[PDB]
C-alpha cells in the first residue's frame, strides 16, 4: 500500500536472494532491513552491493570513509543510517567514542584536524551540491587530501544518499540488532 | 585544478575505460569520465553502475526523466547537456518532451510522466522524506515500489555525476556545446 516490502530470504525476488543469504552470513545471523528493502529492486540492492565493495578499496582509509559517512547520514536525517555506520565504527573499525560522538553530532573533531577538515568538506559538498568554493577546497587540499580524495568523497556521498534517501522514503525500521547503536 | 585525462594522460588503471567511452560516444570523451579518471575507483563504480542504470525498471524515457529533472534542479550544466543530447540522439525523445525537462515546465502531454519529474523533485528536495500524499500520488499514478527505489537510484547516480561536475566546473565539450 504505503508501506514498503522488508524481504527475507524466502519472500525475495530470486535475483537476489543468493545476496541476502551471503548478507545474513556476513552480519552474523541477521539481514540489515535497508538490505531487505533494497531487494524490492534487484538493480538498487546489486548496485549497492558492487558499489559498497568498490568503496572499501578506494583511496581513503577506513576511519576516513565513516567519517564521510556518518556526516552524510546525519545531515540526511537518516536515522537507520546513522544506527548503521555507528555500530560498524564501534564493532568493526574500533574508533573512539570522542571521534564517534562528534561525527554523530557534527561538531568540530578536536584531535585530529585533518579529520575535521573532511567531515567539513563532506558537509559542504552536501549543503552546495558540490559546489564547496575555492576557500574549502582549498582548505581540503592544504589538509594534506588530494584531488582524488576529493572526488572519493564526492563518490562516498552518493553512496550514502542512495541508503539515506531509500530509508528515509521507506521509513525502514531499525533491526533490534542495530536499535542500541540508534 | 582538477585535470580532465585523455585516454594518453590517464592512470593505467583506467586507460581501458576511456578507450571504450570514446568509441561509445564516436571519437569524443565526455569531460565528466575524462574527471572521474583522476580517482580510478570512482570511474570503475560509474561505469558499473551507469550499465545496471540501463536495465533497470523504469524505461530509458522514464530514466532520461529522472536524470534530466535532477540535472536542472542541482544546476549541472554538463549534465543537462550531456542528457539532452543523448535523449535527442540515442532515444530521439519526443522534443517537446526534452525542452519540458530543461525548462522546468508541466509535461502536459503525459501526466504519469509529469508525476514522475514531481516525484524525481520532491526525493531531492527532502532528501527521500516525500510524505504519504507525494508517495501515494507517485503510486497511484500507475508505477510500483520497485520503480520508486529505481527513481531514488537515478537520484543518486545524478548526484555522483551533478556534484562531481559541480565541484570542478566541469567544461562543456565542443561536442556538446549545442546542447547546453
Amino acid at each position: 500500500p504505503t508501506t514498503f516490502t522488508i524481504h527475507t530470504v524466502e519472500s525475495a525476488p530470486a535475483e537476489v536472494k543468493e545476496i541476502l543469504e551471503t548478507v545474513e552470513k556476513d552480519n552474523n545471523g541477521y539481514i540489515p532491513n535497508l538490505i531487505g528493502l533494497l531487494a524490492n529492486a534487484p538493480t538498487v540492492l546489486e548496485a549497492y552491493q558492487i558499489v559498497s565493495s568498490i568503496h572499501r578499496r578506494n583511496s581513503l582509509t577506513p576511519v576516513e570513509r565513516e567519517v564521510v559517512q556518518i556526516t552524510a547520514a546525519v545531515t540526511n536525517g537518516c536515522a537507520f543510517c546513522v544506527a548503521g555506520h555507528t555500530a560498524f565504527s564501534i564493532k568493526q573499525i574500533q574508533m573512539n567514542d570522542d571521534l564517534i560522538q562528534a561525527l554523530r553530532n557534527r561538531t568540530p573533531i578536536e584531535t585530529d584536524p585533518k579529520l575535521d577538515t573532511l567531515a567539513k568538506f563532506t558537509l559542504a559538498v552536501i549543503n552546495t551540491k558540490g559546489r564547496v568554493g575555492d576557500e574549502a577546497l582549498s582548505e581540503f587540499l592544504e589538509a594534506g587530501y588530494t584531488q582524488q580524495n576529493a572526488l572519493d568523497v564526492v563518490f562516498g556521498v552518493s553512496l550514502a544518499i542512495l541508503c539515506n534517501y531509500a530509508n528515509n522514503l521507506a521509513n525502514t525500521p531499525i533491526n533490534p540488532e542495530l536499535q542500541p547503536y540508534a
